[PDB]
């Protein structure tokens, strides 16, 4: 890449690799900061070690000013750190919808080549329904499945994130995409999630779909429970 790098003395530990004023002013939202640093000459292009820029942490701390200082003087948009993160993923992970939106609108891509740091995912499993929603506005796909982890609609599920499956739903998620053959019913009836099942099934729900071990959702309950009588009821 076209930047500063910090690179790590595995001999010499004391010396720094990991961090910078640059780092420092951006996770504290320290815009003015950051801009007497970029008067001096400091690249905003910096990155650690383990390829974390400014621009990733302001985004992680909802940082809208250092965001936008950052960006107005080169910061690179789509940069991944050593854990896959993108600034956009970042964004997601702090709930900032303004963040989120200032990105999309200086072309971030809403779904980044690694599997392994949907902002979608992450933004659906923590409850972040505003950040989907600008998310699925730029392009993104709501029903987006990633192998061992499964839709944003599984994984609010998995989370319990109620709002957060209420909204999907409402805003046309498939119902029935999960996480490989386990449904997001499925999911939610093994964990005896009564809100959930009935909130799926609202939103038509398979209660016959098999998952991997062959089995129906009614399957997954213990025959006496109030979920098993629900299903009962139905068929």
């Amino acid at each position: 890449f076209p930047g500063i790098r910090l690179l790590s003395n595995p001999l010499m530990g004391d010396a720094v690799s990991d961090w910078s004023p640059m780092h420092e002013a951006a996770i504290h939202g320290h815009q003015l900061s950051l801009r007497n640093l970029i008067s001096q000459g400091w690249a905003v292009n910096i990155i650690t070690a383990d390829h974390v820029s400014p621009l990733h942490e302001a985004c992680l701390g909802g940082h809208l000013s250092c965001v936008k200082i950052l960006l107005k003087h080169g910061a690179q948009v789509n940069g991944v750190t050593a854990d896959w993160h993108t600034p956009l993923f970042n964004a997601c992970v702090s709930g900032s919808w303004d963040c989120v939106n200032l990105l999309l609108q200086h072309g971030a891509s809403v779904q980044p080549e690694s599997d392994l740091a949907s902002p979608i995912h992450e933004a659906a499993r923590r409850g972040h329904v505003e950040c989907v929603n600008s998310l699925i506005a730029y392009g993104g796909n709501i029903d987006h499945k990633i192998s061992h982890l499964g839709t944003p609609l599984y994984l609010a599920c998995e989370n319990q994130q109620r709002a957060c499956v209420k909204k999907l739903l409402e805003s046309g998620a498939d119902v029935n995409q999960g996480k490989g053959q386990d449904s997001p019913l499925h999911a939610v009836v093994r964990t005896a999630s009564e809100e959930l099942a009935c909130l799926l099934m609202d939103f038509g729900a398979d209660t016959q779909a098999k998952n991997a071990e062959g089995k129906r959702p009614v399957e997954l309950v213990p025959p006496e429970s109030p979920l098993a009588q629900l299903f009962l009821e139905r068929e």
